[PDB]
């Protein structure tokens, strides 16, 4: 332990431990499985692994509930940098391994999300739980890509959850700089595993993809994230037509050319639990965003399947559904059928 | 252990203050918000942590200075090692005290990120000054948010003393340093446009000459100068020869921009803590005062502390040193017409 | 102890503690001593200081064995970043001081090697024992250069042991970027001590110098490293001619214009102790690499005079020679006489 020269080199996840499972890949503007069928990610976020462990809720039964009773085919894991450091990489990766085995057994997929909020080029963030560096972010993806080489269960590497400069208080937002840094991460990933799908985000908290109309990331096999929460678009008159136009302008257009995953979406009533901008809505957003995504073939993972973090999909750890939880549960179950 | 419950930060309560004029930049001068030309005239005190450690961080210190030494400004040299040691939350809690004390006395603060070295390569004169670009940005992000709309906090002195120590710390490069200052100013102005950023040149904040051809391309800023006695080295020591050399390296700036000499002072060559560049027989005192008075230059003498040299006081009963007695009389006279 | 303002400024090695010793310098494509005679470094690596200390093998008797019985005029010290942090700079430098005194007393020289493996520009590495940052690497060279100013015993500063991107998994290898960074380090070093010899490495684990044909480091007085282990070149037919041609193309050509030190080389049988790519050979490599270097006037330090780290030169701490150890011992003893 004091003999640092005898610390072992890292090992890769044992692919023989898994049951057969299709790889998902990008083909044009769609995801497809390795049988050639169009595939749509449909599922939920759960909380950070460390948060779940802290209350003894990191267990296979959580994934079983979701796969069997909520219609999901995907779970997004929002890996918070502060938690990565607190558990440490070795321990955190040991718990991701569990998630891989649990998901594989149920035939569902994982999105691994490096869950920071802020501006990576200046290393300034919305809150210290998101604090990271370029060096730590690169090392996270280097470790992940090596460990989960050739693992179909781990489908998407979501490089940096929510880019934002908070009105340029964190730095001067610059698309060219952000594009170049994403390309750099993708190059490190693809040097280690070409079968994984990188997921890239725009500014305004992963809401604004409009820069990619003329400056998309110059790499193959990638998809784009979107976080179309209810109050991100602000039409004077609230109806389907006006939201659809604003969504089209900022993010929806991307689905015409590339696959898109709405890796966060959801709402709570303005006087409901943990209500805050931009997630406040009277509920009309639910049918509206689902209709929009269904029309464009957009994939999604609702935020969040947790009783503490808001907007919640459940009210307690017996999985009593919240308003949005009841709504999306029915949507996902119907889509699965 | 629940990192997700760590609170978001709060802003200083502007209602806690009595009415106080804002200071702003207009052309080559500072003005108050009544439109009258304003000159910062005061002293440095030691780092907050040093003062706390000996029970000298107290309102009575500010009272002594305002009532008995003629000051209208105190410069707080916030040393990065001390920022880390107390931690941001605690250190900011103490800056809050200084704000309330200064406001009650009608005096102003210069907040100085007190490092010595070359930020672009993150190499420094001594570990007490050790920082990074990331930490420096974060300091200014936190400060600007917390003291938004606070008139008492007048000046944000971005980086005390740039130097490469004969290029041992890096290759001095004005373009690179200019760009980094512009980056910090942008972050600050995104959060509070009413504050005055203060920018320094090389040779330990002595050499402003690069701004003749390449000034910082932002409005509402001022430039620092640290014209210690031995920075200029004329063969023949007299007013004329020092004035010429001063003019060439820093004084010329005051023709176009406001300048604050945020450090100046001397001790006898055989006096307490004597070191280059602060050694002088005393003829410097009248000389630098005459020079600044002719150019309208603002200043804060280094240092109102009995341990750090050159001292203005010999003990915590405020027994004046040689330079202390001299500047005390100058400031008292300037305060009354 | 809590008073950070009283932490001392650093001191320099006391040159009066040394006996008279020639300085080595660069002249054209050769090293010369300060008598003007062509000089060739010929010796060995030993293990990291912390590893040796841990087993009570950091002792003058080690250097005595090598100088008196193995024909060496040089020892390379591979200072591992993790060990630098574990001992701490002050303590590690105190032990380098011992090595300086021991080497000086024996009339031999030291190569100080910042022993990392990976890609410094992205701060990604082969293993955590090598983990560093640009900031830490600069600080290492800043401290070293100041401390060993005007010390002839310390001849070479090997800036970064083994540049590699491990098939671009660590970053996109880019010569211009790496060149520029080495130039930056050299400038900081030369600002502090112009008498030292910087040693610069290429990609593919310090094997590929070919980028210097067009784009050499644009500074005077430097030498280039090479690590020509047996399996770095892979000719279909294994003989002198074919290895010489491949070696010429990738690194040997450099010796026509600049001095070269092969700061690692060696082999073990493919079924021998700690055998791994690229150090496996049947033994024919020994005479071959020696003949090649002798023809080109190339300097060298064999890896490694340690019984634990492979390929070993000794089987135990009584200095029983391994196969390669017996071979190089005879070569060095003959070259010395
Ligand atoms: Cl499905
Ligand atoms: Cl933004
Ligand atoms: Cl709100
Ligand atoms: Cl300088
Ligand atoms: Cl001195
Ligand atoms: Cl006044
Ligand atoms: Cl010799
Ligand atoms: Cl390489
Ligand atoms: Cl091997
Ligand atoms: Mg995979
Ligand atoms: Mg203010
Ligand atoms: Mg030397």
């Amino acid at each position: 332990s004091n003999d640092w020269w005898d610390i072992p080199y890292p090992s890769q996840f044992d692919v023989k431990s898994l049951k057969t499972q299709s790889f998902i890949s990008v083909k044009g503007n769609k995801f497809i499985d390795d049988k050639g069928k169009t595939f749509t990610f449909r599922g939920v976020n759960i909380a950070d692994t460390g948060k779940l462990l802290s209350r003894n809720q990191w267990q296979k039964s959580l994934f079983e509930e979701l796969a069997n009773n909520w219609g999901v085919n995907t779970i997004r894991l929002p890996i918070h940098p502060v938690s990565w450091r607190k558990l440490g990489p070795d321990v955190y990766l040991g718990h991701i391994d569990e998630a891989v085995r649990w998901a594989n057994d149920l035939g569902i997929y994982l999105i691994l999300d490096w869950h920071s909020i802020g501006y990576l080029p200046t290393e300034q963030y919305q809150h210290p739980m998101y604090d990271t560096t370029i060096k730590e972010t690169r090392d996270f993806w280097r470790r992940i890509t090596f460990r989960y080489q050739n693992v179909p269960t781990v489908a998407v590497y979501e490089l940096f959850n929510e880019p934002t400069t908070m009105g340029n208080t964190l730095g001067e937002r610059n698309w060219a700089e952000w594009k170049t840094l994403n390309e750099s991460l993708i190059d490190m990933i693809y040097a280690s595993d070409k079968t994984v799908i990188p997921l890239v985000a725009g500014f305004n908290w992963a809401y604004d993809l409009s820069p990619i109309k003329k400056a998309p990331i110059e790499r193959e096999g990638i998809a784009y994230a979107a976080h179309p929460y209810p109050q991100k678009a602000k039409p004077e008159v609230k109806n389907d037509k006006n939201f659809f136009k604003l969504w089209d302008e900022k993010w929806g257009f991307a689905a015409d050319t590339y696959p898109v995953i709405a890796t966060e979406l959801g709402w709570v009533q303005p006087d409901g639990y943990g209500a805050h901008i931009p997630v406040k809505d009277d509920g009309s957003y639910g049918p509206r965003i689902v209709k929009y995504m269904q029309k464009k073939g957009v994939s999604y993972t609702v935020w969040v399947f947790d009783p503490d973090w808001s907007p919640t999909m459940i009210n307690d750890w017996d999985f009593t559904p919240s308003e949005q939880g009841a709504f999306f549960k029915q949507v996902m179950l119907e889509a699965k059928k």
